[PDB]
């Protein structure tokens, strides 16, 4: 909002980008997992889009630093994952030097804009950049070998009494979304703001845990199809899935290249759409849908309005949530109190990604932003497949970019992510 602010937010991310390709040439050059890019990719990516958004005005036909074919080799659109380790990319020093001469360019712009000019955009390039960090973060687990991050920085102690447990959501209207006169960044599938009628239902009180998750496997949840669909089960076969990704044989889990104890008490990590569901019908419960998932997360029923976050309109805090990537995991459940919900939910916001059984689909009213290949082609029908919807961020989003209406989406084939389970239930 203020030309400082947005400066600091833009600087922040790009410190964080630089935190995570802080490694030799040769490293930035690998394909950790063909899911992924090398991270040498995201690094221009980021500061290519940056140009295109706050330079260029989002118009291709405007020149840039890059020859546009140079250019286009950052276009997600016409480059598959696993095709990138072959591309002429950009090198290291290349990349960078190209990232900071646009960043150059971009705070001087900043500065120059008229009093009361629109931002908008400066604030869509600092969530676009953030979330290229989380992306980076899961390649980097993905990575094969000795650690090259530490083990994360310490968390709270969980508590006793709320694993496994519910909360009900009363029934009636509520308001889904935002506009952007309350969330000046919020992106364009999240407004605009408008009514929708959520019957009662419960949702649980924190996330499935690790335990939990193992009396799945130990009971032969993923050897009986009655707990699959049809869809979920032909994949769990072809990918011979037997637990979530990283758990070991062994009993161990490794994560960012430690290995460590699986611990009992955090949120499952790393389980595919179609795990969610199977573990949640052979629980006795359901999948929330989305809107669901933010009427417990954004709705006070004793004052009938939305709340900014779940536990209020306090900017985030390390006593409210685990967000913003230095702790490399999700907090047992339990360790956030303060930040409960409204409906008393926990841990709606960091930790873990959560699963919904909905589809990304524009709400009522849905207008796209400058960036308009960034939800639309992703709409259920639009001819790019199978989506489904994940909330409330995880441990390695950053608080400045996360909201109870921001929405990712994935395949859901998809568990190299940093997504988790929580259950709901229909109420008679
Ligand atoms: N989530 C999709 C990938 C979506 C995607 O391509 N995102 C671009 C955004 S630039 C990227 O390559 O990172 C998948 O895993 O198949
Ligand atoms: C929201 N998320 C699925 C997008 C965000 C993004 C990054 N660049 C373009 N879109 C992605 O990772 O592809
Ligand atoms: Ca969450
Ligand atoms: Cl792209
Ligand atoms: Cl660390
Ligand atoms: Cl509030
Ligand atoms: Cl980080
Ligand atoms: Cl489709
Ligand atoms: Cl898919
Ligand atoms: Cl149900
Ligand atoms: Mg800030
Ligand atoms: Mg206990
Ligand atoms: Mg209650
Ligand atoms: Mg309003
Ligand atoms: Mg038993
Ligand atoms: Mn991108």
């Amino acid at each position: 909002p203020h030309r400082a602010e947005l400066a600091r937010q833009l600087i922040d991310a790009r410190n964080r980008t630089l935190r995570l390709v802080d490694f030799d040439d040769a490293e930035l050059r690998r394909q950790y997992d063909p899911l992924m890019s090398p991270l040498v990719w995201d690094l221009a990516h980021i500061g290519q889009q940056e140009e295109l958004w706050l330079l260029r005005g989002g118009d291709p036909r405007r020149p840039g630093l890059l020859e546009p074919a140079v250019e286009q080799l950052y276009d997600a659109f016409v480059h598959p994952r696993a095709s990138r380790v072959h591309l002429p990319l950009l090198s290291p020093a290349q990349a960078r030097r190209f990232c900071a001469t646009v960043r150059s360019a971009v705070l001087d712009a900043l500065d120059r804009l008229p009093e009361d000019a629109d931002t908008f955009a400066f604030g869509m390039v600092v969530s676009h950049e953030h979330q290229h960090d989380e992306t980076m973060l899961q390649a980097l687990n993905l990575r094969s070998g000795e650690p090259l991050l530490g083990s994360g920085t310490a968390l709270p102690p969980g508590r006793p009494g709320v694993a496994g447990t519910s909360v009900l959501v009363p029934g009636g209207p509520f308001v889904l979304g935002v506009d952007l006169a309350d969330e000046p960044y919020a992106l364009d599938n999240e407004r605009p703001a408008h009514v929708v009628d959520v019957p009662a239902f419960r949702i649980g009180r924190v996330p499935v845990t690790n335990a939990e998750w193992r009396a799945f496997i130990d009971d032969g949840g993923y050897r009986q199809r009655r707990w699959w669909s049809d869809a979920g089960w032909a994949y769990r076969c072809e990918a011979g899935l037997t637990a979530p990704q990283f758990w070991n044989p062994d009993g161990t889990r490794t994560r960012f290249g430690h290995v460590e104890d699986i611990p009992p008490d955090e949120p499952v990590q790393h389980v595919t759409y179609f795990e969610a569901e199977a573990y949640a019908a052979w629980a006795g419960a359901r999948l929330p849908t989305e809107i669901e998932w933010e009427k417990a997360c954004a709705w006070d029923p004793a004052t009938g309005r939305r709340r900014r976050y779940p536990w209020g309109d306090a900017a985030p805090t390390a006593a409210l949530a685990n967000l913003g990537g230095d702790a490399l995991r999700p907090a047992p459940v339990g360790a956030y109190p303060a930040g409960a919900s409204a409906c008393g939910a926990e841990q709606m916001l960091g930790d873990v990604w959560e699963w919904t059984s909905s589809p990304l689909r524009p709400w009522p009213g849905f207008t796209p932003m400058i960036y308009q290949r960034y939800s639309q082609p992703f709409f259920e029908g639009a001819g790019s497949g199978d989506y489904r919807v994940l909330r409330g961020g995880s441990w390695a989003v950053a608080a400045d970019i996360l909201r109870p209406s921001f929405r990712n989406w994935d395949h859901p084939i998809r568990r190299q992510i940093f997504a988790g389970v929580r259950l709901a239930w229909d109420v008679d």
